């Protein structure tokens, strides 16, 4: 029948069980936050990681953490809002760098205080010769990392669990490839592993980015998500106004309800369900001298009273 | 989009809650032999199941336990090999019947040691005239029961879990529903349950001659075994050559249960099988054209030249 | 305070993670009928379990398993009632005979139907010698099995889960001495690894068989439990008249309710409580001519209106 | 017998329902940060814990959240390095302030926009006059709320959970009892909860100078970290020679936290620990007689010197 959904409900048990690794670990989701990334990162370097500085090893030296997917960019970010207390911060810590390519590790170096401090000088220097002025994500070049770091290789620091990751590699590498039939780049960034879900149940083909999926039959749909567990409101959009409604009004909205990692729900409003929201905003943005409006929500109340269940009970 | 596959994905969360509830109340598994059923007449009445009588309460009176499934039939089965021995166990405890409609209890009696007296005593009479041979499964009619025993009804005397219970059934009856749709008469016989989930990712549906059929009008045997009991899957208990040759002209689908939760589905081809074939129709030939007794085909023969569907 | 306590909450968590291992190949208890000794044979063997034949190994072959603890015992015991239709059954499999020493897997022996037919003729030609007499409980010397048996190693054969038993084990180990530091022989028999928890938390001894346990101060008692999933009964005696009676009535009575392998409550009856049962089951043995009550049983709801919770919520 | 830890392992199965619920409302330790406390605010109101505002109802409307323990204080601590640019988030949002008795909700208040505006440009004017300076945990009476605020009580808009929070309490109730008895003041306070199994593991009572004591009358220092968020133990925020001298006449003890539950207790002679007393000590004097601000104890160190108590 459906063999996309047949292979997930086969690999399910251990997501679960990768997930349950990274809790244990102190990641709360996989698929968010490069959360199944960090996790071989903290299992191979034998790190803690901190909920100030980034980790913390087993002798109490703590450090800053930084990763990038070398498949999207070369350069490690930063701080949006670069100041002197930021920096003298930043001198007292040794770095790790984390280089993914996917979400495959493919390399990690450690850098001291000293072989960052270019930057640091760099970075100090230039805020006053703007004159108080605090930098907005300066990057540090990968490129630097692998020339002055100290590439970090499996080893006899490594936690134990590292083996039972190795063991359930195979299966997250498949889930993974799942996910990139059905174009997600990345299970373990943007919801990518909960929306493989969503997509599977619903039939949904997403639209690379216009409307966000599409269904078999040619018909379009907005579709937003929430982890209900840490939110009650759908976002919608940053810079709302009369445009991005007349466009949104066209379509019915897809709206999936993720607890942990697994999708506890999906709803879909028709636009006439939603046209309480569109003159609200409308309305809205009027009122206040045709300004955009910064995200406003979708309540999951009103989403679960007006729709149409199409999964969960 | 496949509807009823999502559906027993919705509804799963709470077929294990159940499950959960039946092993803690001594049923090991809700989709073989009434479990779910079962489940009900334990939580109704109070009762504990025991590892020769049937059932206790918190009191130590300790009962016989029989029910039925009343859409198939009016007799509640007694024993195969009952002797006037049995009767004086038999005789000592107050009995349980429960009378079930599809999944859902429809009514529980409960008779004394005096009200059975007509029966044994009729068997006791049966075994002694015919010739001291052992009576086939009696059957003790309903309206026996339903005249001569006492109803029992929800009460305070009912286990606090039977609220849990109560909570589940509009998921279990929904689950139900499913497996009528695919042509399963009853989720909590037979691995009912189980075999639902098989149908939802082969696309396959149980015929009312060949087991199962897809979209196409494609058929197929259907075998399955519950891996922690059963190594061999079984055939027929009187295959002939012309059962052979029924098997020859169809796929077969091999279903590996463990638990309530379905393991594995392996296909194997007529080609797969024809060693199988060819062996039976022979052996049948050689002993002196006598019917094989459930031939097995183990599972190992299965994964080594199946093609995995499901694991 | 209770170092005995201390340690047994210490080593709980892998006495519960080798239940969990029990309880997945099949053995639901493993402090009770060699739970926790079945275990290591099924994988060190290969064996799946039955719960007709004892074992089915994964090419569909069955067996008839035996076992006994070398400690206590030289000879395998077969069946109470041995007849013809015992005898032809055991004809058809091969027996895995197991020798354990104390809670320790010792030796494993295979023998052959051709092996055993010494004692299916020995068996059936004195079944008749005596004309139509079910024999009682005879045995197979364990000299025997080890000379005509091939004995059976760890090997590529073994459950993959034998390593998770072997790191389990120098706790298990740990266990079953503390066990014998207070009078249990066994854990995996007669409910010892629940019984250890009892006496740790009531401060009980238990006395070598008189009454069942000791207290610091030199108070006696007898000491009954259940699996109250099993059973909603405490037993008594199998031959219960006024002498053992006697003996009761001056003691009073400690009842144990197990649920699992763990303790779920502790409750006492002092010898007024027992009253309305000694009375009870004296009229009932003069009302039947002197004669004996087999195994009558209080009701675990009377101990619980009647008696003193010492533990349990 | 030991009938104190007897109380706890029957208390327990209760205390790890209680923290997976608040695990489940986004709470991650009952025992730490009036965790179980903030509990009961959640599900008496309906609200859900947001990951700059505190909290957020199933409407959208998303709120701050304060609250006090009655028992300690008459303040509502409110901000340590304020602005008056921060001001203008703490004016879009109505305030949820909680008031609590020992580890028990006894009062909790919603007070709109309009109703701290007195407070906000009271600190407004703070910040002005005394010379751009940030005013340290100015603080809310409690008078003030009570008088301005609207009181909420249990209702329709609280969590379903609610119901299981009531069925825990009285274990919650008697594990707090339990606390007091040993000298701690507060199990949802502060490791409350975890000190406890230490004190009953290690025959240890709090003392109302030195931590802890046994029985003969021996005391101790008793350190504990969190494991998943600390590696080395605390000392002293102003540690002299003087404190030094005390640490010196008593043996520590170590104990090691992994969620709610006791990990580890090592034990350390005042000769395992002359190693630091001697850096510390002298160190003092070398920076010029300057008292040092929390030197830790690795976790490390205390497991290769130590002798392991519990684990």
């Amino acid at each position: 029948s459906h063999p996309d959904l047949n292979k997930l409900l086969e690999l399910w048990p251990h997501i679960q069980e990768y997930q349950d690794l990274a809790l244990k670990h102190g990641i709360n989701d996989i698929f968010q936050d490069n959360g199944g990334k960090l996790l071989q990162v903290l299992l191979i370097t034998g790190l803690t990681v901190l909920p100030g500085n980034d980790a913390v090893d087993n002798a109490g030296q703590e450090y800053e953490l930084k990763s990038i997917n070398i498949d999207l960019t070369k350069g490690f970010s930063t701080h949006h809002h670069m100041n002197p207390v930021i920096i003298a911060k930043y001198r007292q810590v040794p770095w790790i760098f984390a280089i993914y390519r996917g979400i495959a590790i493919e390399a990690i170096y450690r850098l001291e205080p000293k072989d960052l401090e270019f930057y640091y000088d760099k970075w100090e220097r230039k805020w006053y010769s703007d004159g108080h002025k605090d930098i907005n994500n300066p990057k540090i070049p990968v490129k630097y990392v692998m020339e002055h770091g100290t590439k970090i290789y499996g080893s006899g620091g490594s936690h134990p669990d590292l083996n039972k990751l190795l063991e359930l590699w195979p299966h997250i590498q498949e889930y993974q490839d799942l996910a990139l039939k059905h174009g997600i780049n990345d299970i373990f960034q943007d919801n990518g592993g909960k929306l493989l879900q969503v997509l599977l149940i619903t039939g949904l083909t997403v639209l690379p980015g216009g409307n966000d999926a599409v269904d078999n039959a040619g018909q379009e749909y907005e579709l937003k998500s929430i982890n209900i567990d840490l939110t009650k409101g759908f976002s919608t959009h940053h810079h709302m106004n009369p445009v991005i409604i007349a466009k949104y009004r066209q379509v019915p909205w897809i709206f999936a309800i993720y607890r942990g990692i697994a999708i506890e729900a999906i709803y879909r409003l028709e636009p006439k369900d939603l046209e309480f929201y569109y003159d609200k905003w409308e309305r809205k943005w009027y009122s206040d001298g045709h300004k955009d409006i910064n995200n406003p929500k979708i309540p999951v109340k009103y989403v679960m009273e007006h729709g149409t269940k199409i999964y969960g009970s």
